[PDB]
RNA sequence: CCACCCGAGAUUGAGCUAACAGGUCUGUGAUGCCCUUAGAUGUCCGGGGCUGCACGCGCGCUACACUGACUGGCUCAGCG
């Protein structure tokens, strides 16, 4: 999943999803096969930084097949985990956190999503000035499902100061979008 | 646009709050002066005025009639 090749990538991608249905005939219990499958590829995310970029595409590609069928809960601990790479040096593991965090704000519950704004928006508040500048894009797009999905003023009391304005202008475009 | 073969590679990495004169609009100075039983129209009450009339400068109404005025019938609309 993280080869050199586009093909080869998309062919492990679609054994991943293969092999996640594999597990989902040897058991009674859809949701404990899931896990025992995470909990065969949960140690990824502790080895080499390349292994942890690698296991949080592997989460990012699992999260969107089998979305609500792993258990919301246990989808929250992982992002929580997400935060924690979130303070990571490397850009590879910043932008596999990032396509995570996008993923679960397109998969997950707002209900439950509203328990979790604050913790991982703030540790998008503290990444970097590097780190933001070159991600704007991704920050920018999180940022704008954040606020369709949420209060505009909630992200906007619990940001620092000059993603105020990038959350401003977003909300500038939601209104010659109409 | 999607998928696939070959191919090492069919996309892996680096760089790219500010400006608005597009509009709008009452926040910051331990801000200069002038006034503060000389109320930047002090509240209230009662009664007057706003219309008052020699004359100018001008819009309007009615008329000076006979192609008119008075008296009785007739049949006619449209915006709203």
């Amino acid at each position: 999943t993280k080869e050199v090749s586009v093909g080869a990538r998309k062919n492990a991608f679609a054994l991943l999803v293969e092999m996640g249905h594999a597990f989902l005939r040897f058991g009674s219990n859809q949701e404990e096969a899931l896990q025992c499958y995470l909990v065969l590829i949960y140690p990824g995310l502790v080895g080499a930084v390349t292994m942890v970029s690698c296991s949080i595409l592997a989460l990012t590609h699992l999260l969107f097949e089998f979305k609500g069928l792993m258990g919301t809960s246990t989808v929250e601990q992982l992002l929580e985990n997400v935060c924690l790479l979130l303070a990571s040096r490397t850009r590879d593991v910043v932008k596999s956190a990032l396509g995570f965090i996008k993923v679960a704000v397109t998969v997950m519950d707002v209900a439950h999503l509203a328990k979790h704004v604050q913790l991982v928006m703030e540790a998008i508040g503290k990444l970097s000035d590097d780190m933001r500048r070159h991600f704007r894009m991704k920050l920018r797009n999180l940022f704008t499902k954040f606020i369709r999905k949420f209060g505009f003023e909630l992200v906007k009391r619990l940001l620092p100061e000059e993603y105020h304005r990038v959350l401003v202008n977003i909300r500038k475009a939601e209104a010659r979008a109409k």
